[PDB]
């Protein structure tokens, strides 16, 4: 619960939740679609509508995972969200699977219109301010470029630094033995769901060097620099499954 700015914008979606509709969010990338899916998801919504998470990416075989296309479109038949859709052609043959019930849509391009899209609001100067103190102690509207910004050296003036060049920004002042695994990133499909156990023996196997209990570090203080978003947690080994953004990969 590490979300500022989006009670009020939340709200306006929770208010679009007459039997199947679309709502889509629409939104350049980095601007806080998944985390905004992620507060409405959670919002207290026990006694409305169950309730599971489901993400696509630029990639028919996610239908089984909570319990061949006769089988997937019969034992499939409430509120779903669909993380990322890319076109409007994968909806268009993903919407057979189970037809006051509504799906969740958040993505990227305006182009998938279907009913009227709630494009995404940009963070106001001032709750721009609430995200980087709270991110860094605990700039233009943009929560990814706000989270890449990573204090790394806390001196009486700060003024020396007033997408692509935010993320060297914080990448010239990794160690160079971050480097090489925040890079690792790239050998992976983009807006892959890393799990990071394998993740782990893979930087030990690449010489990214007792060893896999310090590589756990590297990983602890890249999501601490703001660079790898983790996906989801345990109690057995805590970082279970993580990724880094798509933005964060280009530059990867
Ligand atoms: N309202 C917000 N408050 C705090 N952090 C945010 C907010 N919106 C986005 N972020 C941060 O930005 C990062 C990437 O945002 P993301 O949810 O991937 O946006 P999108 O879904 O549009 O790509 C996340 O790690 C998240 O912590």
């Amino acid at each position: 619960d590490d979300v500022v700015g989006f009670d009020d914008e939340a709200q306006t979606v929770i208010d679009r939740l007459g039997d199947l509709e679309v709502i889509p969010v629409v939104g350049m990338p980095g601007l806080g679609k998944t985390t905004l899916a992620t507060k409405i998801f959670k919002h207290p919504k026990i006694e409305y509508e169950t309730r599971l998470w489901l993400y696509v990416s630029q990639s028919r075989e996610l239908y089984l995972n909570i319990i061949s296309e006769k089988d997937l479109a019969l034992k499939v038949q409430y509120l779903i969200v669909l993380d990322d859709v890319w076109s409007t052609d994968a909806w268009d043959r993903i919407k057979i699977a189970f037809p006051g019930n509504r799906v969740l849509l958040t993505t990227r391009d305006h182009r998938v219109a279907r009913r009227s899209p709630h494009d995404l609001k940009f963070l106001t100067d001032e709750e721009s301010w609430i995200l980087l103190e709270k991110r860094a102690f605990h700039c233009k509207g943009l929560p990814l470029a706000i989270v890449v910004i990573a204090g790394a050296l806390i001196g009486k003036s700060k003024t020396i630094k007033e997408c692509d060049k935010l993320v060297r920004m914080s990448y010239d002042v990794l160690p160079y033995d971050w480097k090489a695994c925040f890079l690792y990133f790239g050998t992976f499909p983009r807006g892959y769901l890393i799990p990071a156990r394998k993740l782990i023996r893979l930087w030990i196997a690449e010489g990214f060097i007792s060893p896999e209990c310090k590589a756990e570090e590297y990983l602890n203080e890249l999501v601490n620099r703001n660079l790898v978003m983790v996906m989801q947690r345990t109690v057995d080994g805590q970082i279970k499954t993580c990724r880094v953004h798509d933005m964060l990969y280009e530059f990867c």
